[PDB]
Parts: C-alpha cells; sequence; structure tokens
C-alpha cells in the first residue's frame, strides 16, 4: 500500500526476493513492480537495499517511460522523508530537480512535507519554491495560499497573495486572485473570498465567466440572500441572450433546490419578461 500513496502523489502475490526478481525479468519498465520491490524491502526495515532498488530502477526502466521514472523519484523521496536524514533527503531532491522537471519535484516534495506533518519544513519550501517559479507559476501561490489557510494563517496568506502579483505577469492576476477567493469559500473566510471576487468584477466587469464562478461559489455556500441578491445584480450587466438563458435557468434551478415555489416564480417572471426586452 506503500506504492498506493507515491502512485496517488504522482498525479500469487510477490513475497520474495525472488518472486520480485522474476517479476523484474519480464516487467522491467513497471515502477509498480519496483515500488512493491521497494516496501517489501522497507517492511523488512531494509532500508539500504530499498535504496540500491530505486538506483536500479532508475537504470532498468527504459529511459523514455518518464512517468514511470517520476514513480520512482517520488519513491525516493517519501523513503528518505522516512527512514533517511536530512542530507540524505537533500542529495535525493537535488538528484531528482536534476533529472525530472525540477518544478514538479518540487511540487511532490511539498505535498510529502504536508502528508508527514512536516508543516515547517513545507512552509520554508514553498517560500523557495516561489521565489524560483513564482514569476511563472500560479500554482505555486495558490498551493502555498492553500497551506496557510489551511494552518489558520490567513494575513500570510494576504501577503502571499500581494507577492504573488507583484511576481506574477499581469495576465495570470485575474486567474491567482480567483483562485485565493475559491480557497477561502472553501477552507477560509468567505467574506473574504467575496471581497476578492467582488474587486475582480470590479476591475473586469464585462469578464461575464467571473460573475459566474462568483454566484458559484455563493450557491456552493448556501447563504441564499447573498445568492439572490448577486443573481440580480448580474443580470443587470452586459451579458447576451444566450447567457442571460443560462443565468435565468441557474437561479430557477437553484431555486428549485430551495423549496421556495414563490420566488421560482418570480424568476419564471422576470425571466420571461427579460426575453420581453
Amino acid at each position: 500500500d506503500w506504492t498506493a500513496s507515491i502512485l496517488d502523489q504522482a498525479q500469487r502475490a510477490p513475497e520474495s526476493v525472488a518472486d520480485f526478481e522474476r517479476l523484474l525479468i519480464g516487467n522491467p519498465n513497471s515502477s509498480v513492480v519496483w515500488m512493491n520491490y521497494m516496501a517489501f524491502q522497507l517492511q523488512l526495515s531494509e532500508i539500504e537495499k530499498a535504496r540500491e532498488l530505486a538506483e536500479r530502477a532508475l537504470k532498468t526502466i527504459n529511459f523514455r517511460e518518464e512517468a514511470e521514472k517520476l514513480n520512482i523519484w517520488i519513491a525516493m523521496l517519501n523513503l528518505e522523508n522516512t527512514f533517511g536524514t536530512e542530507e540524505t533527503l537533500e542529495e535525493v531532491f537535488s538528484r531528482a530537480c536534476q533529472y525530472m522537471d525540477s518544478y514538479t519535484i518540487h511540487t511532490k516534495l511539498l505535498g510529502i512535507y504536508e502528508i508527514s506533518e512536516k508543516f515547517d519544513k513545507a512552509a520554508e519550501l514553498f517560500k523557495a519554491t516561489a521565489k524560483k517559479f513564482g514569476g511563472e507559476k500560479v500554482s505555486i501561490w495558490v498551493s502555498w495560499g492553500d497551506f496557510l489557510i489551511s494552518h489558520n494563517e490567513e494575513q500570510e496568506a494576504r501577503t502571499i497573495l500581494g507577492n504573488a502579483l507583484k511576481a506574477l505577469p499581469k495576465r495570470n492576476h485575474i486567474e491567482v486572485v480567483r483562485k485565493f477567493a475559491q480557497l477561502e469559500f472553501a477552507k477560509g473566510d468567505p467574506e473574504r473570498g467575496r471581497s476578492l471576487f467582488e474587486g475582480l468584477v470590479a476591475d473586469a466587469p464585462k469578464r461575464i465567466d467571473l460573475w459566474n464562478v462568483y454566484v458559484d461559489q455563493e450557491v456552493k455556500a448556501k447563504d441564499k440572500k447573498k445568492v439572490e441578491d448577486l443573481f440580480e445584480r448580474i443580470i443587470t450587466k452586459k451579458i447576451t441572450r444566450k447567457q442571460a438563458k443560462f443565468f435565468f435557468n441557474k437561479w430557477l434551478q437553484f431555486e428549485e433546490s430551495e423549496g421556495d415555489e414563490k420566488t421560482i416564480e418570480y424568476v419564471k417572471a422576470k425571466a420571461t419578461e427579460y426575453v420581453a426586452s
């Protein structure tokens, strides 16, 4: 099952050495066999042998199987994090960035630190990863904001969103703010998400997809009066007839999930007389 989690982070059963070496005869490119073989050795606390197996996998798996290679590198990161030392993990990490996509490897160690609840080490790696890649990747900011909101550091999250804006190209500013806003609804302060969305539609009033994401968040949170205020703001905006049907349909359909047939008629009435205009 140790390999089930490696496969997760990457996005007649064999019971002996001879069994695995026999499996590896016909399946040299299978990272799953190699990881199971590593887990077998790890369950017997045979750490050096597990490490040697990973080295073999790196040389034995066909060089074009980058996905199988990634699994091994993640398996080594996990192995070193759990059974090795700071220095032993650092070497594997630096080596893995050499051979695979460095940002991806950075992302995987972050996920590993979180899983093993080395929160302090996650926070330091976030800072370093955002310094190296933050000018290019919005995901590092979102993931770092996620971390901070999950550890009840709202104000630090605002600071990080500020630094994300200074570092990212202007063309990504709406996206990073939009994902911090969704993060606040999901894990943090919805009032803070509301404020972020307000600023987005304040600056890009014609970005009608933003009005949509915004009302999806308000619906998912189920404050029906804020959902209704938002729906009625939206239809007094620069939208096409095609889009107007969509928002009225979504409005109606939400009220059908609220059991208020007085307002569900209100929408039909007001929807149909919108088409009038």
